[PDB]
C-alpha cells in the first residue's frame, strides 16, 4: 500500500478528521449525499467514544489558512445505522452551518466492486493528512475487505473510488459497504461569528 503525505487541504472536500479535545485524531468520515441533503457518516465505535471524551469534528480551510473545528452536539438525530460488529456505520443529520464553518462539500455513494482501486485518508492532524491505496473486494453481505494501510485513528475513513465512496473503513482491513445502508436514503460569516 504506497502510503503518501497529502498537502494541506488536497484530500477530498468531502473528508472531516474526528479528535478529541486536545487535538487528538481518533476517527475519520465523510459528508455524503442522502436523498435529498447530507449526512456525516463514519464508523459506529467512532461516535460511541463521545461517551468517553467530547468529539470534535475537524477540516484544513485553504481560505483561511489555518484548522477549524466544530463540537460534536450530542443532540444532531441519526440517519441509518447499526453497532453490530459486522456493520458498525453510523450517520448523522448535521446542521449546514457546521458544514459551511468546516468548508465540507458532499460525497456520492457508489456500490463497490471486485478489486476496485480505491483511497484512504488519515494522520495525525487536519492539515497533515496521509492517503493510503489499495484494493477493495465486497464479501456479498455487508462488508469490503481492502489493502489500505491504516492506523489507529484512520476507523471511519471512507475508502475513495475515484471521487466517489464505496465503502467506510472499520479495522484489521475490513469497511462497511455503504451502499447497503444508504439504499434506504463583508468579512465574517454569522457561522463563523458564533463558532
Amino acid at each position: 500500500s504506497i502510503v503518501s503525505s497529502v498537502a494541506p487541504g488536497k484530500e477530498p472536500g468531502s473528508l472531516v478528521c474526528i479528535q478529541a479535545k486536545d487535538g487528538k485524531v481518533i476517527g475519520m468520515g465523510a459528508r455524503v449525499h442522502c436523498g435529498p441533503a447530507t449526512v456525516l457518516v463514519t464508523a459506529g465505535h467512532v461516535l460511541k467514544k463521545g461517551m468517553i471524551a467530547d468529539l470534535y469534528l475537524a477540516k484544513y480551510s485553504v481560505s483561511s489558512k489555518e484548522g477549524k473545528r466544530v463540537l460534536m452536539d450530542p443532540t444532531w438525530k441519526i440517519e441509518y445505522g447499526s453497532l453490530n460488529k459486522e456493520a458498525d456505520v453510523i450517520s448523522v443529520q448535521v446542521p449546514a452551518a457546521v458544514w459551511s464553518r468546516l468548508g465540507v462539500t458532499a460525497a456520492r455513494v457508489r456500490k463497490p466492486t471486485v478489486k476496485v482501486p480505491v483511497l484512504a485518508y488519515g494522520g495525525e492532524a487536519s492539515g497533515l493528512l496521509q492517503s493510503s491505496q489499495g484494493f477493495a473486494t465486497p464479501d456479498g453481505n455487508m462488508s469490503v475487505a481492502h489493502s489500505c494501510s491504516t492506523r489507529p485513528g484512520w476507523s471511519g475513513t471512507p475508502l475513495y473510488a475515484g471521487s466517489d465512496i464505496v465503502a467506510i473503513h472499520r479495522r484489521w482491513n475490513l469497511a462497511t459497504n455503504l451502499s447497503i445502508f444508504h439504499a434506504n436514503c463583508g468579512e465574517m460569516t454569522w457561522a463563523d461569528m458564533v463558532e
